[PDB]
């Protein structure tokens, strides 16, 4: 699976309002009472993900295990992505051995996993 990063999700200030997972039953502020991404238990470990469909969608608050170049790492998917993953840019560094921003994109291998993993 193709991984990314994004530093909308490296913001802590931002507004769940502002990623698929907000209100709706499936929602993070519904389930958790987040309102921002400072306030999620490992953050800056978030990003979003191709089986977050939208607003309200079931995958939202999954975990995922991302595995790159013998690193591995726990992410919570909060947000919607058109394809594989884009996540915070400190989480990417740890995946890539600190080289996110000279790779851009990589091949990760990619398992949802108990949300225990992600803190949860
Ligand atoms: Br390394
Ligand atoms: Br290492
Ligand atoms: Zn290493």
């Amino acid at each position: 699976d193709t991984v990314s990063y994004d530093t909308g999700y490296d913001n802590g200030s931002r507004s769940l309002n502002d990623v698929s997972c907000s209100d709706g039953p499936n929602g993070l502020e519904t389930r958790y009472h987040w309102s921002t991404q400072g306030q999620i238990p490992r953050f800056p470990y978030i990003g979003g993900a191709a089986a977050v469909a939208g607003w309200n969608s079931a995958s939202c608050g999954t975990c995922w295990k991302l595995q790159y170049s013998g690193h591995t790492i726990y992410v919570l998917a909060v947000d919607h992505a058109a394809s594989g993953f884009n996540i915070a840019l400190d989480a990417m560094n740890a995946l890539t051995g600190g080289q996110a921003v000279q790779l851009g994109r990589v091949s990760a291998t990619a398992t949802q996993v108990p949300v225990k993993n992600c803190g949860l």
